[PDB]
């Protein structure tokens, strides 16, 4: 139960947030608009990028003597024509993620031959 | 209410599925392992990549839904050293996605100053 | 009966908005400052530029409204040295626009010999 | 409460007017027709240009000893396919202008994140 | 009593404001973050910069009564590592400012053997 | 409550003080005068600089528990022509400082659309 407050940042397109408790855990959201034209017609391509990271100490069996840290991260990206419906690709993506997020650190990729979407 | 069946493709430690009824909607899951060495210590880095896309007919002039197709896609990526705990990173990422999910196609950026979690 | 929301673009001291319901209709406002030096004296010149455009499907043969799109646009520009009074210039410009507004798309020029103001 | 009478001018496409009281304040309206053809089809592009200017003396704090003058100007331009409807781009442009015309000389561009159109 | 309205700036790191009555009187706020890497531990260093200026005109007698304009400004700067306590340096700075504030425009300075802090 | 005792400085333009309790916490006051020659009239420009710092130690875990020391500081600067009125730029700067003061050590910043001045 915490909240991520917006950080001072240089870019206007990117919003950066840090966790109130641990200002080492951060999150970043960015939106990009692109233009793709066929002949005379032109359509907008909206791209979203959300990145949540925190540092994690490399050495589990060490005495935690400020061992060099590696970023641990979870990222989300979205690219779609304006006013398209991501509802179904999101449902599918979330269903797939549910199979992995238990084993997101365990180097074990189960052979799944079909994924059921709710 | 549907299932993504593994497509008749060569498994490359990358598993690609297509939706049973709409085979235009696809989804791919891969896990890879890297080795990060800092001095004497070496640690394994688990990297998951899930992608869920469908083609979208460009909003066009015709009453019939006919036009060039642009891919729309939602992508989730995850990189962390082995046996780390991404629980809080995932929680924050999911809260942010909950905020931006309706606006994934909006072309307007909502300026929020804090993101409440858990 | 609608509002122009500022689009998710990088502010360049130029503000670009799109219409909320019809995001094809856009509008841009910029203000710039110049310095005009005549001999010893230097004065600041304020320059405003407002642009309001929408795409227009070319009048075509099909019953469906499908054809190449040409931009239609109305643009207002204003340049004056700082603290000047453009009240009367604006008044005359507005009277002229009132005369020509119905004929902005006419391909016929109305020959008027005087323009009444205020 | 004045009127702009037509001036003697050389061009037939451009109508030039001067204010009766001050023949130093002037106004000019021009209409141009262009042709844009796709394949066999061809369409007219009607362009209107209205320019209202007056000279203004540079030096505010001077004794008004015929200081060199700079033109202060307000301009309007219109470009659209024949028989298109500028009604909405005009409404938007006028709404935007209303925010600037108070501060048309004051070098201050307020950050506006949305413009409401009547 | 007045309000500092936010001006439209291209840079998102700096927020600029102008007084509603006098748009010549302005104020800028900027926060920036620096990383100080000591060994394998990086610490965050927060710098704040507030500036409040307005143009003052130096009247000099002249056949043509226009004199130059030079800004008068009050600036505040701050720099400290994250989660440090500025309470006491603020109190001391404010007491010194209290001594000098009356005489900011006066070119007088007297030896002060001690400054009493609240 | 404490007293800033005057330290013994070689330069007479700058007066330096140290807190009686902590001689590590210091404060400097300096006033300087500049001449701005416009034609045959020279005008006096008063600049004030107050600085209040103290050393803060960044604790980093290490086999040998000694971390580096970096200063935390609050700075005030002022510059204006003689006999000008800073009252309003001071009020505005103080209101902005009032907003940012709590968050001087926090690395958080939220968009503020206006600052209300007393």
């Amino acid at each position: 139960a915490y909240k991520l407050i917006k950080m001072a940042g240089g870019n206007s397109a990117i919003q950066t947030y840090a966790r109130e408790d641990k200002t080492t855990q951060t999150l970043s959201t960015q939106k990009t608009i692109s233009v793709l034209r066929n002949g005379s017609t032109s359509t907008r391509i909206i791209k979203v990028h959300i990145n949540s990271t925190a540092p994690v100490t490399i050495n589990t069996c060490d005495p935690t003597k400020c061992g060099p840290t590696v970023p641990m991260g979870v990222s989300f990206k979205s690219s779609m024509p304006e006013d398209a419906d991501p509802a179904e690709v999101l449902k599918a993506a979330k269903a797939a993620l549910a199979l992995f997020e238990a084993n997101l650190n365990s180097a074990f990729n189960k052979n799944v031959d079909e994924i059921s979407v709710a």
